[PDB]
């Protein structure tokens, strides 16, 4: 097919947003003012499987606009903006995605930018194994025609490691999850703005004078309590890491444990990536109206069985409100039904983020590409001289000025003028 | 007729907002479970003129709950929530309002608070002083049966100043505008809360990493200061007053004037209460698609004008979020056409900022009707006992434990150990 | 005498450090550049009642720069600083104190400053009653030629209202203290700089982790509770006040009692003015090692009196700082014996503080000598268009940029460009 | 000889600072109650090399308690404070150090700890690399004789490298210098606390409303710019490496060069550890007393001499601070020449950042000593299991409450109950 969009009627609606956007993702718009003449993506033909929205399309049109010819189909079957896709659509590229698929029409999208015009796909963009799993086990021919991937989600990046290890990883890896500048980003900086959005607009509430409890200071922990707390609520975070509960100890921060906050908390958010947080032994001792929500791994951190099946009621206030009442008499708000409440009760993450992001995957599509025989197989790091690359292809529209290494400077610290600055164990 | 409201089908939903927002009202809570029984505004027969909302209907309630006989009507065209007047109707209040009034309604509106079944009114509960100049330019035969006015805005006080100042006005009023609780809540908390999310809301933007210039540095221009830079943007200052700008300099603000910050900021708010803050000269230096958005004073501070008059293009990209070429080729992004950017982009402030506003509207009321002969014909400020009295009624919600002073402290301090605690000239 | 300094010898010493101070002084020295030419204080024989250390030094030469003859006397025994003395005195200036004074020689010093080669005082500038005070009691035939009184203390200024009430004030007075540039400083922005030097000076001790408790969250409460804040640790505030709670509240300082907080503390300050705050059965539930301390009222607000006869050892470990050990096993280490703690483990308040406070001085001593008749008996506030000058004076210093109100947005304020820009209500 | 300190008297005076810092130094406690009944470190013969203070002290017990035979020396000739000195000697451990040694008697020093009663050393706790570089370069006999080396300095570290590069290094070493704990504490933290207190007690000045301008954007420059922030300052950062100066922007930092910002600062702190930072060219752009100190590399980041052969005047107003007149007619205000601004004009680091440094090199040796197979010759880094053990040694001082994670969680995060929390290159 030519591709697939809900309505390409809403072609003229996506270019506009996408427009507006442009201007706040100044990475992937470098990346086109220093490559659309150099073309150094000329040849790839770029399977991509990444959520369509503005921003991906955004992406999309700077990995075409470097010489690159590209097919597309969303990892999620919600995530996908339509007026985004039809613009995509309509500026000729062959995208297949609608936002609410069904599973079989999840799996047909992806089969569907296997090939090309001239040949099937040698190049692959994935968020989310499906691409290079389907790929992998359902297309294994096809396998030595790809140079390359890029994969920037922690799954996906489990994924190629195991993958890995059984032998069955066939094509070389680069693994921009880890870049300091799409991980600070995509978790700290990112849900550091979005999560109060999710809360407010869910809610309307006054943040100031409360107490709430984050569970688990990792990056998404550290901006959802950094965020909080310049509201003018009593940040109580939870750990099972003796060096992050070190960390927010260090900060100000009362570090407990769920068993006992659970009693004082006012706003309970999640941020753990793992199962049991909060249960329903929780929810018995929690003050009346306290609102519980979720940040961290898709549902499995909030106990909902046990609110469905022991709340004596139950009213969804709106669409991402529920409000249960306990047989205690204390009612709970729960937000997003335990899912994440950025993307469920907001609009995720900002644009200038996904700019972070998305310029990691631009500038490993154009590495592992133009380095044919450099990279081995198996999931590697993006070199830190791209990351830092990224980083200043922000600076400027942040108007930040960078400072220069004199070429004394530079033999004394023994670094490069513009190479690397600091170790590959440098923690920021 | 007993009551006029748009629709009293909404009623039964009214409540549900109702019973929900009473639980972030704990001042209207507890003058209930404090005055119910001994009913303190039994006889009183007040007539209400205040925007008719959720948040305002738990107030209604509560003067009810102590006894008052209660007629109201709104204080704006439009601010009245329907499903919130409705559920009043259907207590069985008078209440004359609806969304989207004709300013002949409105008169009308107002007109129908003034008789009671034993008479006319004998209290006032104004916002805006549209009650008070009415039932004097129009009803002066009532005027020596009010017993007191409670006004809780700077035009409706100012305004009763200045009658004063002529000796028009007949009755003592209490200025509850001035209480520390309500100047707080309602200018620096208040848009702490909400100018974000207005911003947001219509944006979508990262905020970090951005400058922000906030023209004024009162109440408003602090809170919205303090906010910005809990979310990473670096907040300069503009101000006439030195005392202001000093405290900004003092926080670490750069404090300059707008002809300069123009040239530098992404993000800028209004906060002055002024007029000709940024004007066209200022436009045509802002970098580009410069966020510009006012939280002052309705409309003054931009001049929205010069825009629409020298734009190239102007375009809407949502509602209250206009976006204008200008010839410089620079973007303007305008929100709420220059309105107030919580009310027109977001949702205004918390149910627990209005919570102090009406507590100390509550007070007023009680105190004046309880006291007949304690008021001479003038404007007075709330006793400060009852301000504070206002700020324990929150406390508890806020997990707060005031300490009680010993006879012997209260003896060593020279105060009561109930009694106000600091004098008239303490700025908090 | 001519004066009377401990070692005149050390008047080399004390010019080099008036000069350091000048600099961080910037508002005595614009009173010097605006007034060192007309003179304003032309005539007034100013005796001076307070601490003669450097910046009272600069304040002095300020007041003798403008016209002014002058006579100085420390308001209290040890506080003068005698390389400053010795300046003063080397100056040719009847300075007469010296660190360490007896009660007669104290009021020796008073004395000889009442009268003047041409007779005797016209003008007083007073810090702590004493000086209105031993002329109002011991000296009443001069009360008659004194033409106003400057006291910038609360004691001071309770004394000119209670000396007022009893029909005793004999000469008008201008209350300094309560001025918001002579406040804010000398209790919220000294205090916030000043508290930690104190105690890591006698201490060395790591804030950040920590649990601070701080009694009051009035001026002095507010910066040591940011100023901890702002080094890592948990602020607990304790209050009596609802209004100042909720402040600590809305900012997310968590406020219970002291009978708990002692329970969790690991440094505690107090700043209520108020006795009997930390009391012997705390100091039993205290944490091993705490650092108890106060920098609020001398002496009457921590217990020491208990420590000293119920602790099983003291051992003093410096100078102003005690190592008691309980009964139950644990330590308690105090600071400055209960004294304040900035003034007795470090040095006080930065010289840009005193500016504030001493700029306030010149600036009531100007306005009284210069205005013959328009002050009546009685203690008067510092008119606030003087407040917002001595604001100004700093700005520049600062490098703030105040912005001028056009005359059409001050006619629509309805204000003047320069005159006073809020009413005196405002508590900023 | 037995041991060679300056004075043995001191002794009883240095126990006495010995027993208050252990409370301050949990980490070093926690080891002891932990692990002296198991003696883990039984047999081991460590020569230490690290300056002899009060913290290192606690140190030594801890390794003595452990089962350790021990011989220490300083580090630096200085640096060793003789009570402590004394204590240690005094209670029969050999120690070969005090202030002020001759570059001579300091290889003398370090030559005593080389052998003990049943034998030479078979372990090194080195802090610089001196003992390691001494035993290689003169005492290679030994060199098969030593069991592993434990280094926790960036000179020494890369010297470790280096010589591991050359084919040298003869004997496994493990870099606590790269430990998170030993890190943040070490370079964030404990900067942090100290650098304020440097600037103050060499100037006492204020400084909220000045510009600070930082150096650098590594863990020194965050921890010196967030303290500077929480005083009122408004700092300036400047930076060579993009993801830095990205981190700093998205705080609200503004990012320049130095040879802007020079001409704007108060204050300037270097942080670089890198040369030519503050130029003449800058000195002559300076405020009038602007103040210029280093907190990074000793001496190489400000031009002194610069300073020395330009200015017309140079003062010395108290140990450690000197003012120096420009032909311009502006003071320069240069902290401890030019050197470590913490420990030349303050205590340097609190105990509790030594507790992390030092926790960190006794799990180092406890490891390499116990298991002597497992280590190949090289430069290892702190398992992670020992960092944040070291890091749990010290929650509990802190009152934080870490919760362990259930076996179903544990299965679920595909980790440990107690093992690693975090793959090794997790940046926290
Ligand atoms: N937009 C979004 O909503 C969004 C964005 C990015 C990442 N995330 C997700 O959020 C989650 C956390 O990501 P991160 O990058 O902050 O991870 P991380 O590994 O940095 O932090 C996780 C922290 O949670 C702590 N933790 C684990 N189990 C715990 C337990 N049971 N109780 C208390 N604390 C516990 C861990 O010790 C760890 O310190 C992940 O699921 C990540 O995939 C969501
Ligand atoms: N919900 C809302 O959006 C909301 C809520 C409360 C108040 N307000 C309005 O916001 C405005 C500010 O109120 P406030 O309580 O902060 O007032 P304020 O008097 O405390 O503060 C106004 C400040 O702006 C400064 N200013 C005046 N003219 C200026 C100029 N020309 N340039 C730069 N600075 C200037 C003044 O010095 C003053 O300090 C008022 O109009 C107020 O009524 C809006
Ligand atoms: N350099 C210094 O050390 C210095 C400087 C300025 C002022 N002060 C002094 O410090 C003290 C505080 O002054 P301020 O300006 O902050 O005063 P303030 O009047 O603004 O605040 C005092 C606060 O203490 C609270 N309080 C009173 N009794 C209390 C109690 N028993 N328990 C808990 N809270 C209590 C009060 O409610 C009030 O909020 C005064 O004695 C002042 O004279 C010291
Ligand atoms: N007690 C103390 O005083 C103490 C304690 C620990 C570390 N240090 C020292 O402080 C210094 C910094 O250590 P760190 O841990 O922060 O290191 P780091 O590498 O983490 O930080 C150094 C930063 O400075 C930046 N930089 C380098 N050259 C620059 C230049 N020419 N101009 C501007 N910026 C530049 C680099 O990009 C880097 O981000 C080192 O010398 C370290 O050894 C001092």
């Amino acid at each position: 097919l030519p591709y697939k969009v809900a309505d390409i009627g809403l072609a003229a609606w996506g270019r506009k947003a996408l427009d507006i956007a442009e201007n706040e993702m100044p990475g992937l718009m470098r990346m086109r003012e220093m490559y659309s003449a150099s073309k150094p993506l000329k040849g790839a033909r770029i399977a991509g499987c990444l959520h369509m929205t503005v921003e991906t399309a955004v992406l999309i049109e700077t990995l075409v606009a470097l010489g690159a010819e590209v097919r597309w189909s969303s990892c999620n079957i919600f995530s996908t903006q339509d007026h985004a896709a039809a613009a995509i659509a309509k500026a000729g590229i062959p995208v297949f995605a609608w936002k609410g698929e069904t599973d079989e029409e999840y799996l047909w999208c992806i089969e569907q930018t296997l090939h090309f015009k001239d040949g099937p796909l040698n190049m692959i963009l994935d968020d989310g194994g499906d691409l290079t799993n389907l790929i992998h086990t359902k297309h294994p021919q096809l396998l030595s025609g790809i140079r390359g991937i890029s994969e920037e989600t922690t799954t996906g990046v489990h994924n190629l490691y195991k993958m890995m290890a059984n032998g069955i990883l066939k094509v070389p890896a680069i693994n921009v999850n880890d870049s300091v500048t799409k991980s600070k980003f995509d978790n700290l900086y990112g849900c550091r703005e979005s999560l109060i959005d999710g809360i407010k607009r869910a809610t309307d509430v006054m943040i100031a004078g409360k107490v709430a409890v984050v569970a688990g200071y990792g990056d998404v922990g550290k901006g959802c309590a950094q965020a909080l707390r310049g509201f003018g609520a009593r940040v109580i975070i939870t750990e099972i890491d003796p060096i992050n509960a070190l960390q927010a100890a260090m900060e100000g921060y009362e570090v407990t444990t769920m068993d006992e906050a659970c009693k004082e908390g006012n706003i309970f958010v999640t941020t753990t990536g793992c199962v049991d947080i909060i249960l329903g032994r929780h929810f018995e001792q929690m003050k009346d109206d306290a609102i519980v929500c979720n940040i961290g791994h898709f549902d499995v951190e909030i106990d909902v069985k046990w609110l469905n099946e022991n709340a004596v009621e139950k009213v969804n206030i709106k669409p991402q409100v529920d409000r249960y009442l306990l047989k205690n008499g204390h009612r709970i708000i729960l937000l997003a039904e335990g899912r994440l409440v950025n993307l469920g009760c907001a609009m995720g993450h900002p644009s200038f983020v996904m700019s972070n992001s998305f310029t990691n995957q631009v500038m490993a599509q154009i590495e592992l590409w133009t380095h044919p025989d450099k990279y081995p197989v198996g999931v590697h790091f993006l070199p830190k001289k791209l990351d830092e690359a990224v980083a200043e292809a922000h600076l400027g529209k942040l108007n930040v000025k960078l400072t220069k290494l004199t070429e004394k400077q530079a033999q004394y610290l023994g670094m490069p003028i513009n190479g690397p600055f600091k170790p590959d164990h440098y923690r920021y």
